[PDB]
Parts: C-alpha cells; sequence; structure tokens
C-alpha cells in the first residue's frame, strides 16, 4: 500500500514544479484572440496553420518561458507527508542552492531537511540509481521501502534501477506500465490515492 | 523591392536551423499510435487530455531535443543569395564558434564572410541594434539597403531600431505587421517571393 511507504523522493522540474510561460507574448505570436484558450484555438485551426504555430511555440520554450510555479497540488501533497512525519527528499538535476531558493519561493522549504535534498553536485544525473543509494542510506532503510516521483521515464527508470517503488505524476494515463508501481494525473490526485488505498 | 536588397543578415536558431525532437520517446510518453501524426493524435483527444500532453511536451522541449537541422527552404535561399554575389550576414546569440559550426553542418560556410557572422561576444542581444549597425559599417551601406530576417519580434524589433527593412519568417501570417516589412511562411516562400516581386 502506498500509504505505508514513509521514505518519499520527488523530482523537482515537472514534477513539484512546472515552467510558466509569457501568455501574451505567446498570443500576440500566435494570432489568438482575447476569447479563445490557446490550445483550443490552436486545435481548431487547418493543420498545416496549427503545426506551424505548434512547432514555433515548441522551438521558442525557452524564449517564453517565465520562471517557474508549484505543479497542482504539489504543495498540497508534500504538506501532507511532511503533516505525517514523513521522510522526504529531493533528487534534482539543479544545483542545491537553486533547489533550495525554489523550495523557499513555493513554500516548502520546512518539509526537507537540507541534507535530503541532492542536487547536480551531489548525486549523478538520472537514470544513475547513485542519488537514491545515498538517501536510502542516509535513511537507513531498504530501497523497496521509499517511492521515487517523477513525470519523466528517466525518474522512474531510476527508481527501478536503485529499487524503488516509482510513481508517475502530470501525465494523465500510463504510458510506462512496467516502470511505473503507481500513476495520477497530478500530485493532488496522487494525494487523493494516498487517502484512499 | 525585395530582389534590390544586396545585404541580407539572418538570425540562426529559428530562422536558417530548427531544433528537432526526439519522435519515438515523445510518441511512447504521450501514447500515440503509430499510425497517426503525433500533433493530430494530440488535437483530437478530449480537451483536457490534450491539454496536459501537449504542457508536458513544451515542460519537456530540452529534455526532447536532439540538435538541429536546416529550416525549410533556407539551405536553398542563402545558395541562392549567395549566387547573386550578395552580401550575407548572420546576427545570433551563439557563441560565434559555434554558428561556424551549424554552417558548417548545415553546408553554408561559404556563404559568409568569417568576419560577418556576428555571434554573442561579436553584438548586444537583440533587440539591441549593435550587431547591425556593425555590419553596416563594415559593409559601408545605409541600413534602409540591408534586410534583416528572423522569426521572433526581437528580430523584427532589432532592425527597426537599427533601420534596416524586416522580414518574418516561420510563422504562416503577419502577427506584427508594423514591424515586418515582408513576411513568408517559411525560407522557401520567401525566395519565391525574391524571385517574383
Ligand atoms: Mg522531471
Ligand atoms: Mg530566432
Amino acid at each position: 500500500s502506498l500509504s505505508e511507504i514513509k521514505h518519499w523522493v520527488f523530482d523537482m522540474d515537472g514534477t513539484l514544479t512546472i515552467a510558466v510561460h509569457d501568455f501574451a507574448a505567446i498570443r500576440e505570436a500566435l494570432s489568438i484572440p482575447a476569447e479563445d484558450d490557446i490550445l483550443t484555438h490552436l486545435a481548431a485551426l487547418p493543420a498545416d496553420e496549427s503545426a506551424a504555430k505548434h512547432a514555433w511555440l515548441l522551438e521558442h520554450e525557452r524564449d517564453l518561458a517565465q520562471g517557474s510555479r508549484p505543479a497542482p497540488g504539489a504543495v498540497e501533497l508534500v504538506r501532507e507527508l511532511a503533516g505525517r512525519g514523513y521522510r522526504l527528499g529531493i533528487l534534482t538535476r539543479n544545483a542545491r542552492e537553486l533547489a533550495h531558493v525554489t523550495l523557499e519561493a513555493i513554500g516548502l522549504a520546512d518539509c526537507f531537511a537540507e541534507a535530503d535534498v541532492l542536487g547536480r553536485d551531489e548525486a549523478p544525473p538520472k537514470p544513475h540509481p547513485g542519488g537514491l543509494l545515498k538517501l536510502a542510506e542516509a535513511w537507513d532503510v531498504s530501497p523497496s521501502r521509499m517511492v521515487m516521483v517523477g513525470d519523466y521515464r528517466f525518474d522512474l527508470d531510476c527508481g527501478r534501477a536503485a529499487g524503488t517503488r516509482t510513481v508517475l505524476v502530470n501525465l494523465p494515463d500510463n504510458p510506462w506500465p512496467e516502470l511505473t508501481d503507481w500513476h495520477a494525473r497530478d500530485c493532488a490526485q496522487l494525494r487523493d490515492l494516498l487517502s484512499a488505498e
């Protein structure tokens, strides 16, 4: 049962936080009417114009980015787990300092012990198991009793390599069934699963 | 007339080259059937699943990127202009060395004099006019007789600031009419415009 796992490890980008983008710049560049939602409008254009505009959006993802915000239900999930006294960690490609700043920004800095936030300098890149093995050792716990929560195949591969359980969030379905122990559309639904199962 | 302009300056990313992405990874992550085109499939999903999957694609643009390839008609346009004996330049945020490598990769290194490829270290970031002013001076030409070709508002703003003519490519329409002297869906159509007008 998911509620039996008391040691949780989170990816950051795409899991606890998501990139936000300049909506007004997007609307101007792609000629979206104010009364239309961006994606709904693009989906309704002729296929060739839709493809061209989507390709442009993707090409300029970084130009249009404006930092990040908490992913849906992420703050809620982490606070729920922290409230249970569970042990929480982070395994991110970000530098530890930046991860720290982000955690403070989204109001979750107090939910993770500083030593349990592993960044660029503390662990090899996913899907290398190193970071999870480090946490498992620091926590004196079997990996089979930890869960790795992520949104990308490398997060799941990392969990499988280290031997932890794995959770996919922030996709609506189950694209890697064999790599994925639990899946939820987002952290809010994951919190619901935790509560029910 | 466009054919009267004999001094042309190109942006790189999004104009002469475009990022390519890992199609197989995308298809696996978003559960796209082999017989479906990715975008057409997403456009046909329920709106909520479509939005979630598009947001994921955008969030992982850099994870899914696999270098770049020539933009449609770009090699053809540059060779056509070089063949006319026109003077050609580049104004890119990329380091000059990388711009050089890219130009070699796509077979256009011989179309630009090395001194006329301005990168990170040779010119301030768009939309600062500096890079175009530098080329105009090096070429002993009035900016009104140069054209800046780009795919982003900053390219057009840069041209307007320096006083060059401006061209938008790689969007299908005309989102910044006042900033844009000519627009074309891509470099191939731009070559056609050049030929006809
Ligand atoms: Mg991630
Ligand atoms: Mg560009």
